[PDB]
């Protein structure tokens, strides 16, 4: 019993996740950072909690979260990892920023009170 179905979590899956997934800047974030593929032997030394959209999607779809706040924290971790690891002038930082602005816009219109759904 890791989590529940709530109104806010279904909103995050349908409105937030689907929208970010399809975005033209989403491709670097759809799978975990592969440090071997990218030749970044220090990545896991700097970033201790990797996160990506694929993992968040799996967690949503397998009812992993108990509350929407937990899912929002995973999105935040994905973005913050990017800002912390990469150089300020790297394009990936601008791509993360673009996606995160959309995330915040959609979160501002999330259903206000979280209620467990009968399923
Ligand atoms: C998110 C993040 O912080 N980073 C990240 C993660 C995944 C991939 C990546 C993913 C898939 C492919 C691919 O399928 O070819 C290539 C690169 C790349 C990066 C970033 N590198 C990168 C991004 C865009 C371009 Cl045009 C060139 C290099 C580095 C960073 C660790």
């Amino acid at each position: 019993n890791p989590g529940r179905v709530t109104n806010q979590l279904q909103y995050l899956h349908k409105v937030v996740m689907k929208a970010l997934w399809k975005h033209q800047f989403a491709w670097p974030f759809r799978q975990p950072v592969d440090a071997v593929k990218l030749g970044l032997p220090d990545y896991h030394k700097i970033i201790k909690q990797p996160m990506d959209m694929g993992t968040i999607k799996r967690r949503l779809e397998n009812n992993y979260y108990w509350a929407a706040s937990e899912c929002m924290q995973d999105f935040n971790t994905m973005f913050t990892n990017c800002y912390i690891y990469n150089k300020p002038t790297d394009d990936i930082v601008l791509m993360a920023q673009t996606l995160e602005k959309i995330f915040l816009q959609k979160v501002a219109s999330m259903p206000q009170e979280e209620q467990e759904l009968v399923v």
